[PDB]
């Protein structure tokens, strides 16, 4: 069946080389017709659409949350630290001698106040809206979310303890204690605040409120960072969080938030420049990561285009015959190199265009690296074809058409094998949950297929025209005005086969070198197999960005100085009867509630923050609700009047509403079903004052989704992750949170009247990205096994290879792949979707290294194994080296300047390892192992080629 394709491709090659210009036209027309569809490209840069599987669990959990509570707010942080400012001591009253940091000086706080109050009143022009966007339009106001003001926006900073009042910050009082008097300053209020932030009367001889201006308590971990435990006075970093209201991807209010974020960043860069010796400013907006990813994507297009220029230039001056110094410009193949690269770029653009016709949404991070891998695969085929056509000696009085036909018929089955193997590998690499890598894989897969279809028609027609322009004694690209003259046309043997015949093949196939090489490769396989175990599974941030980013400095500070990670909501899905006494007994953590309840379990989890990645015990709306419902003066009903048995708030101090919230309790307080359903909407819309410090509107306003009639559909309990620094930390944190949530639901599902489909799930904003890494290894190994299958299957069918031949190919592919993963674990390249699609591309590509040598060893007539190995090495080892290896390496070595750590790590280093191991195995190890245990001579395999050449000659 090999020689059948030989006959077909002989016929095809002849028929194409006979009609060059017609075939070039008929081949260019569909490429332009498909590649004109690039104008439909919907370039989506948003991280949730590229890097989350929309059918995964995390996305179903996110969808449920974002439905029942609205989406998660956009955090625009600033982490300030004064490194050169020396620590001092304070002899405070009510507390011991505290050692204060340099950052907790007064002038620095007045400078942070200036910045905070400047960013409050920041305004931007909105051309879509044709007005000035104020912060109040877009800011996340937890208290009073409808008709907000600039002094109602969620701005978490140390100076919230002084409600951003500059008079309260410079304020000093005289306090006498146990006979002795001392001057109390802002330090006393700060410390008393950082201890218990839910106070309205400071205890340090000052009637100073501790709650923020917007009316919620600021916990110390949100305001200060760099301390360790309850030693807040030694805080090294101040934090200033601007929380904006997040809206769905299609809301016209998201442009407003992003415009303000851009203005925030401009103001923060100006502020960073102004304060050089004083502060060390680091900052990010929510738009920062999407903007720093897409900045560097358009800055390394010169460094990408240079790769294809260099591959063109190598292929151009590595098929040119340099014998005499008079006909170099006639021998040099500039037209063929240019044409070959043009054909491959045609194929790539056709693929991108075809996929853009179906409305598939890509990103410039995806349409950047597609041409590289497709070209590194597609250039080798053209190189090997032209090399064979060059080496194949023309029969006497034979025309060029039949010669090109014969050369193509000779090398076409091998190129069909390569192209099919690589296309299948890419289309099996396109099973990834990540839509970005899926789009990449599918585009690359089709690009390789169209590359082959163009190489068979357009490039063969082009080679026919080049051969004609050469034989007519005209120049290459300086031709058609210059048929002048040359010395004798046909010259002797080349330098490539010269080297491979006289230096290499005798050296590699020495008495000693076979034993040494074989031993050394088995040792390398052993080391690689050992080292593959210490692979780091996870794509952390600080890789997506460049190395010159303002976000890297922010991430260094966010890792070093921060005291808690992202907040995790333990969302409770539908089918909990919260009203029942038995219901709310298993959620609360007060006197009378069940032991190992919801909040008790989270509390005890946070007691061990290293095992279960939680730093703070969960907030509880039900615990604070049954706390609110006490016979104290928090909720009271009018004893009589027009508002009889109606809620008089904690603010009014009249005698008319002296009646308590419910009856005179005889122990642990529990409201009845009617009492619960009536009094919960009051609790959730009660602002915490001095009189009643317990109130729902502050924290739990949005953490309960009531029905139209006052049934609780859902509810979320807000804990905080410990500071998560690596991708492994994020993944372990998700795993541990899920395990705890499963343990919680297991106990909550044993309550009378709970639906069995009831579930507690820990939704954090970074769940969708770091969920895949729970099961990337099994998926990856299944994928690489499914990619090793068709390689062998089609390698045994198409090439028509025997059993030993197929198994030697397979053994070599497995060896290359294990070596790649071993060196991945050594160099410090992580395991993820990007590394995985590179390894699947490697499984596909390594066939180009092994298959050519193994075939040309199989189709051999030399007496002894060593002679056949030498022949295979010299002829096809030289073709495979000069083609595959040296059209990979000049392309890869240019991506070493990419500047983006993602490409610089996963597409330079990993492809360099893949290429060099491919080279080493399929030019050092495969000749030796073929010379040892290669397949036996098949005379019919070579002798029937002559019943397939002459018959259709
Ligand atoms: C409480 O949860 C309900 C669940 O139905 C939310 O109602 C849905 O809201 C989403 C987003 O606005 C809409 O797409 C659905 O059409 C709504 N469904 C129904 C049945 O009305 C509700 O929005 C949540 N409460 C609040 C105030 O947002
Ligand atoms: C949730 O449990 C409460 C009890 O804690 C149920 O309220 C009772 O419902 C029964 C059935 O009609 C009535 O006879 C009682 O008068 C109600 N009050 C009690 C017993 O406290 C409530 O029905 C349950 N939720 C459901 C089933 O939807
Ligand atoms: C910030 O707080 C200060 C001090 O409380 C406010 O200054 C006023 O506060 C008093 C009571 O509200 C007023 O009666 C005085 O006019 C004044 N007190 C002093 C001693 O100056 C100030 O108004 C607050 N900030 C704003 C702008 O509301
Ligand atoms: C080595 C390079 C030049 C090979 C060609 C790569 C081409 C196909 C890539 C590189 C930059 C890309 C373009 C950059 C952005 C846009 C603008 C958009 O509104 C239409 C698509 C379009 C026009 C892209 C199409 C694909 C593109 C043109
Ligand atoms: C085939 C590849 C090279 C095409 C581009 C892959 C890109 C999109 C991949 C590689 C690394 C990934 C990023 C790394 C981690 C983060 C941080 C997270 O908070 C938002 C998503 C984001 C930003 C990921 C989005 C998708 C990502 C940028
Ligand atoms: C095919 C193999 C044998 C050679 C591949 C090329 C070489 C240069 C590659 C393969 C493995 C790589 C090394 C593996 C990891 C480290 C440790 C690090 O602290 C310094 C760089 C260094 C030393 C890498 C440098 C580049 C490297 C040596
Ligand atoms: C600074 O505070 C630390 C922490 O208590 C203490 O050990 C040390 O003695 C203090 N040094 C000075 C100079 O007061
Ligand atoms: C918008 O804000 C700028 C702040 O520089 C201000 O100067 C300008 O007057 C504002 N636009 C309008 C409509 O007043
Ligand atoms: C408080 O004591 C300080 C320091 O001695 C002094 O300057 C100030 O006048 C005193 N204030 C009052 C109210 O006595
Ligand atoms: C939580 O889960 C189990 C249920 O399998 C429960 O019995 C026990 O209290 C907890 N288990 C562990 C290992 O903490």
């Amino acid at each position: 069946t090999h020689t059948l394709l030989g006959q077909f491709f002989q016929g095809w090659g002849t028929r194409v080389a006979s009609w060059p210009l017609t075939i070039l036209v008929l081949s260019v027309i569909p490429v332009v017709a498909l590649a004109a569809g690039l104008v439909f490209t919907e370039l989506t840069t948003d991280p949730v659409e590229l890097w989350s599987a929309p059918n995964s669990q995390a996305r179903s959990e996110k969808a449920f949350h974002d439905q029942h509570f609205g989406p998660f707010f956009r955090t625009n942080q600033v982490i300030l630290t004064a490194p050169n400012r020396s620590s001092y001591r304070y002899d405070s009253l009510l507390l011991g001698p505290k050692n204060f940091s340099g950052i907790l000086d007064l002038d620095l706080l007045l400078e942070l106040l200036e910045l905070q109050e400047r960013l409050r009143h920041l305004q931007v022009w909105s051309p879509e809206a044709q007005r000035n966007i104020s912060l109040q339009d877009i800011c996340y106001a937890p208290l009073n979310p409808d008709n907000t003001s600039l002094y109602d926006c969620c701005i978490n900073s140390l100076l919230q303890y002084f409600q951003n009042n500059r008079t309260l910050l410079l304020l000093t009082a005289n306090q006498t204690l146990m006979g002795q008097t001392s001057q109390v300053d802002w330090k006393d209020h700060f410390l008393y605040c950082a201890n218990a932030p839910l106070t309205f009367k400071d205890g340090t001889a000052l009637a100073l409120s501790c709650m923020a201006d917007y009316g919620a308590p600021v916990f110390p971990f949100l305001a200060i960072g760099g301390y360790k435990g309850k030693d807040y006075s030694e805080a090294e970093a101040l934090i200033m969080t601007f929380s904006l209201n997040n809206y769905p991807a299609g809301d016209p209010r998201l442009a407003q938030a992003k415009l303000w974020e851009e203005a925030f960043l401009e103001e923060m860069r100006a502020f960073q420049r102004r304060m050089a010796g004083m502060f060390q400013v680091t900052f990010m907006a929510e738009r920062s990561l999407e903007d720093e990813i897409n900045r560097t994507t358009a800055e390394d297009l010169p460094i990408f285009a240079t790769s294809y220029i260099v591959i063109f230039l190598y292929i151009s001056l590595a098929l040119g015959s340099y014998s005499s110094w008079s006909r170099v410009m006639v021998d040099s193949k500039a037209t063929l190199g240019l044409g070959g690269v043009a054909v491959v770029l045609g194929a790539v653009m056709a693929a991108m265009g075809f996929f853009s016709y179906l409305g598939i949404r890509s990103s410039l991070v995806i349409l950047q690296v597609v041409p590289f891998l497709v070209l590194s695969v597609g250039a080798d085929n053209i190189f090997i074809f032209v090399l064979e056509y060059q080496r194949l000696p023309r029969r006497p009085g034979e025309p060029r058409e039949v010669h090109i036909g014969r050369a193509l018929g000779r090398v076409a089955p091998s190129m069909l094998l390569c192209s099919l193997s690589e296309a299948i590998c890419f289309f099996l690499g396109a099973l990834t949950p990540m839509p970005a890598v899926r789009t990449f894989a599918l585009t690359s897969g089709l690009a390789v297929i169209l590359d082959f279809l163009l190489q068979m028609s357009a490039f063969v027609a082009l080679l026919s025209l080049d051969s004609k322009r050469q034989e007519a004694s005209r120049l290459d690209v300086c031709c058609c005005v210059k048929p002048q003259e040359l010395p004798p046309p046909g010259q002797g043997e080349g330098l490539l086969l010269g080297f491979f015949q006289k230096a290499y093949a005798p050296f590699l196939l020495h008495w000693i070198t076979r034993g040494v090489v074989l031993l050394l490769f088995l040792a390398l396989f052993g080391v690689s197999l050992y080292s593959m175990c210490h692979i780091s599974v996870g794509l952390d941030q600080e890789l997506a960005l460049p190395k010159d980013s303002y976000l890297l400095d922010y991430f260094l500070f966010l890792n070093r100085y921060f005291e808690v990670g992202a907040p995790v909501y333990f969302v409770t899905t539908l089918g909990y009867n919260f009203s029942s006494e038995a219901g709310m007994n298993a959620i609360c953590s007060s006197a009378g509630c069940n032991n190992f309840s919801f909040t008790q379990k989270i509390q005890y989890a946070t007691e061990f923050p290293e095992q279960s990645y939680l730093a703070i015990p969960a907030s509880s709306w039900v615990d604070d609700f049954i706390d609110w419902l006490t016979p104290s003066s928090c909720c009271r009903l009018y004893i009589s009047g027009p508002n009889k048995d109606k809620f008089c708030p904690s603010t009014v101090n009249s005698l008319n509403c002296l009646k308590n919230c419910m009856s005179i309790t005889m122990g642990s307080v529990r409201p009845s079903v009617e009492q619960f359903h009536k009094y919960l909407p009051w609790f959730l819309n009660d602002r915490p004052n001095i009189k009643c410090p317990k109130g729902g509107l502050a924290a739990y306003s949005t953490s309960v989704n009531l029905t139209s009639d006052g049934q609780v559909l859902t509810s979320r309990f807000m804990a905080y992750h410990k500071p998560l620094k690596n991708s492994q930390d994020y993944t372990e944190a998700l795993r541990a949170a899920r395990e705890l949530a499963a343990n919680i639901t297991a106990d909550l599902r044993k309550v009378p009247g709970t639906d069995p489909a009831f579930e507690v799930f820990p939704y954090t904003i970074t769940n969708v990205f770091y969920e895949q890494y729970l099961t990337i290894l099994p998926e990856g190994l299944f994928m690489l096994s499914l990619c090793l299958v068709p390689t062998f299957a089609v390698s045994c069918l198409l090439l028509g290879l025997d059993l030993r031949s197929g198994l030697l190919n397979l053994l070599s592919i497995v060896m290359i792949l294990v070596d790649t993963v071993g060196f991945m674990a050594l160099w410090g390249i992580s395991y993820n979707a990007v590394s995985l699609i590179n390894l699947v591309s490697a499984v596909g590509m390594s066939v180009e290294f092994v298959s050519h040598i193994t075939r040309s060893f199989a189709i051999s007539t030399k007496p002894t194994w060593l002679e056949r190995a030498k022949e295979a090495t010299i002829s096809m080892g030289s073709a495979v080296f000069a083609g595959v290896a040296m059209t990979n390496l000049p392309g890869i070595l240019v991506l070493g300047l990419a500047k983006a750590q993602l490409i610089q790590i996963f597409f330079f280093r990993l492809n360099l390892l893949i290429t060099l191991l491919g080279l080493l195995h399929g030019l050092v190890f495969l000749p030796v192992i073929l010379s040892y245990v290669g397949p036996d001579v098949n005379p019919a395999l070579a002798l029937e080629q002559k019943r397939a050449e002459e018959a259709v000659a």
